[PDB]
């Protein structure tokens, strides 16, 4: 049987080619990897049948997408994921924030809510008490303490936005594929609510090939591989 993987370019794809694939091949499987530069196509490909499984999103994003597009897909297991971070732009230190400082952020809702929670934690803005952090939006901002100018861009553009803003909050997968380092972050998301999950069509939830893939992503071998290969990554809660 052939298992078709769909991932964002970079780290999630490397995991498959460097480790997962060879492991599954010694069980008889043939693997095919399809990489995506964007966040929109993977779930569509999975639902359509092009992919048997994709690895590139967190639950809040999956949940938002499934609902908006009515797709029968579901999360299965978590994987080591690059954390969301606030990186230096024109400014080099959190201490340099000015009234009116610009901060770039991804524009899709589930990821944008994260930026607002982070700005709240840093004390640059204050979110209204009791609001759902997973869906935090601008309407939820009680006070913009530092009159921060939030610049919204398509997720894939965040890395090179650093040249035009004071600080940029970059999704990990794009930070890594754009030559950035996790240690360059001035502040990282402390939460574990966004550790990425693999997703499949609800119909395959109990398949034998999926069972083989999930233990491939949880063996002592994979954990050792991940520990040295993706240092600084957030680990699956299950570990
Ligand atoms: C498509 S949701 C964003 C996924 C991205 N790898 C992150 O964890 O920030």
């Amino acid at each position: 049987k052939e298992i078709v993987f769909g991932t964002t370019v970079g780290d999630f794809g490397d995991m498959v080619k460097e480790q997962i694939q060879p492991e599954l091949e010694k069980k008889g499987y043939t693997v095919k990897l399809v990489e995506f530069t964007d966040y929109v196509r993977p779930n569509l490909a999975l639902a359509e049948g092009e992919l048997d499984i994709n690895v590139f999103q967190h639950k809040p994003y999956l949940d938002d997408f499934k609902k908006e597009h009515n797709l029968d897909i579901t999360e299965v297991f978590q994987v080591p994921t690059a954390p969301l971070g606030l990186y230096p732009g024109k400014l080099k230190s959190l201490e340099e924030v000015k009234d009116g400082s610009t901060v770039s952020a991804p524009n899709d809702p589930s990821n944008f809510a994260r930026v607002l929670v982070m700005l709240d934690e840093l004390g640059w803005i204050k979110l209204k008490d009791g609001i759902n952090p997973l869906t935090a939006s601008k309407a939820d901002i009680a006070e913009n303490l530092k009159n921060i100018k939030i610049v919204e861009l398509e997720a894939a553009q965040l890395p090179r936005s650093r040249a035009d803003v004071d600080f940029a909050v970059v999704n990990g997968n794009y930070a890594i594929s754009s030559g950035m380092k996790l240690t360059e972050a001035l502040f990282q998301e402390p939460s574990f609510a966004y550790v990425n999950w693999s997703a499949v069509k609800t119909a395959d939830k109990d398949s034998q090939w999926l069972k083989d893939v999930t233990e491939a992503y949880n063996s002592d071998a994979f954990k050792a591989y991940a520990h040295k290969r993706f240092e600084g990554y957030k680990s699956p809660a299950a570990w």
